[PDB]
């Protein structure tokens, strides 16, 4: 690692290379940890962090690492559910933090833009929304999530039924491969270009930039919220949502969240985004979902960019500038998810409601996100993300807790157990053989490389088919061509072929 450091100085700037002796080290590392439970002293620390400022720096890191046997991890904005962008287990590593490469240059008239991978979804949103009210981009709702990790793993949000995933809307890209070669879509090839758009970027290289396709939105859209605190009534409505939500027009997004209310009781929160006017939303909802009981008072017409702040839980009429904040979260979490292919029984709905009444589920959520629309229109093979037609909705079980509590691992166990238990309960009701999982919600509990099988291929196949289903074999083929040394690897990365 010593020579490695020297190798970097042979130009890669001195003051973008951090090690433990640098006063500005634990701060650089701690800054973009967006799951605080993985910021504890007992978790593995890197022996160096590099914050590149030009592409050439990244190249040098890739080339020098391989030359001196140094393992790396790449961080954009650090929302990895298991912290695998700044944690490597059982072998010393360094971190390529992309915080300095976040330049966003749009071409609003040609509906494209280049987005450097250090940028957050919020920054991208801000750049678009401040410039034009008639364009958008389909990514997640949480502004501090980086485009690096999110886009390379798929990326859904309130426009998925209309426009699909973020990865479904990328038309070129720059990646540094195991050589240190900077490759655009033309230079990298279609197989490479495919793999990086959902396959999990940590398996394929260092993605430097995305070329996005901007999508059209009306200057006026409509959001709505309906709250149901009565279990009986809410369970009734959720049953109906299960049949309606994935079949409504592409313009209508209806999410169901089960969680605590301010009055410390379980409720069902139905929130949505309609790509059109309020009267059209209302007529559509009495037709397809009159059980929700939506009325004008539950609705609000605003711009799409304003709907971003809305879904991101900011005060109404807040300045768009909050999209640009990259502040550290204070809530640790454990998340798992599932895909539902046919409506779960009323009995299932009541039980998962019941489990949220648990004391340790006070900051927990069960979130039901409707697919259908563009999501069933697109075929499995089109991008590595496999969960298309046949999936009614995706469901995430996530428990949050205050980072203070992390001081006693034994105490935060109850949250893990909570999340594990509801997931186990849901087994008979969700997809099976394989049980589908979303790679942007990384879960070591589905399996990791430890030495269970002879080769990495047979061991990695285990969780591989859960994340990627029938797309797993292609990813492995692409992986074998583009990265035959297997330089880019973590605890769940795509394996080389046998
Ligand atoms: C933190 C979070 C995440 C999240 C969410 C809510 C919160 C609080 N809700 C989501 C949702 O509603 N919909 C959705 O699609 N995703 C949601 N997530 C998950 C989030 O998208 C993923 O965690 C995403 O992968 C995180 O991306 P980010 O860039 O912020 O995180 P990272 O730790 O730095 O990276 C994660 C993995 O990707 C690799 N990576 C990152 N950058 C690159 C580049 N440029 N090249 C190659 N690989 C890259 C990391 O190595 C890591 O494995
Ligand atoms: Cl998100």
């Amino acid at each position: 690692h010593e020579d490695f450091l020297k190798c970097l100085s042979y130009t890669v700037e001195p003051k973008v290379i951090h090690t433990s002796k640098d006063s500005s080290f634990f701060s650089i590392l701690d800054s973009s940890i967006q799951n605080p439970r993985f910021s504890v002293s007992e978790t593995p620390k890197p022996v160096s962090i590099i914050t590149p400022v030009k592409a050439s720096d990244v190249q040098t890191v890739i080339r020098c690492a391989q030359l001196h046997g140094i393992h790396v991890r790449t961080r954009s904005a650090g929302h990895c559910y298991e912290g695998l962008s700044y944690i490597a287990y059982n072998k010393p590593f360094a971190v390529i933090d992309l915080r300095n490469l976040r330049s966003i240059s749009l071409d609003v008239d040609n509906r494209t833009g280049w987005v450097q991978t250090g940028a957050t979804a919020g920054e991208l949103y801000y750049e678009i929304g401040k410039t034009t009210k008639s364009l958008a981009f389909p990514a997640g709702i949480h502004p501090t999530v980086g485009v690096g990790g999110q886009f390379s793993g798929g990326g859904y949000g309130t426009l998925l039924r209309k426009y699909g995933l973020a990865a479904d809307n990328i038309i070129d890209a720059l990646v540094v491969d195991a050589s240190g070669r900077i490759l655009d879509r033309q230079a990298m090839g279609e197989d490479y270009f495919w793999a990086i758009r959902g396959g999990g970027g940590s398996s394929f290289g260092v993605i430097l930039s995305w070329k996005v396709k901007l999508v059209d939105v009306p200057s006026t859209i409509t959001v709505f919220k309906v709250q149901k605190t009565s279990k009986k009534e809410a369970v009734r409505i959720i049953k109906k949502w299960q049949y309606a939500a994935d079949k409504v027009p592409d313009d209508l997004f209806i999410r169901t969240t089960l969680e605590r209310s301010n009055k410390n009781a379980v409720h069902a929160l139905f929130t949505g985004l309609y790509i059109g006017p309020v009267n059209n939303l209302l007529a559509l909802m009495e037709e397809k979902f009159p059980e929700l009981g939506l009325e004008k008072e539950g609705c609000e017409e605003m711009s799409w960019i304003e709907s971003v702040l809305w879904f991101a839980d900011f005060p109404k009429g807040e300045s768009l500038g909050v999209l640009t904040n990259r502040e550290r979260t204070s809530l640790s979490f454990k998340g798992k998810d599932d895909f539902v292919q046919e409506p779960i029984p009323e009995a299932a709905i009541q039980e998962i409601w019941r489990r949220l009444e648990a004391p340790e589920a006070r900051l927990g959520k069960i979130i039901l996100t409707p697919f259908g629309g563009k999501m069933s229109e697109m075929a499995e093979y089109e991008t590595p993300f496999p969960h298309r037609g046949g999936n009614l909705y995706e469901i995430q079980y996530v428990a949050y807790w205050r980072e203070e509590e992390d001081k006693n691992k034994t105490e935060t166990d109850k949250y893990l157990k909570w999340v594990d238990s509801v997931y186990e309960f849901m087994t008979p009701y969700v997809s099976k053989s394989p049980r589908g999982a979303y790679v942007n919600f990384k879960d070591m509990d589905l399996g990791m490389y430890l030495g269970k099988k002879k080769t990495k291929y047979e061991e990695g196949k285990s969780w591989g088919v859960k994340y990627f289903k029938n797309n797993f074999e292609r990813l492995v083929r692409v992986k074998t061509r583009v990265d035959p040394t297997d330089f880019f690897c973590d605890e769940q990365s795509i394996p080389l072929v046998n």
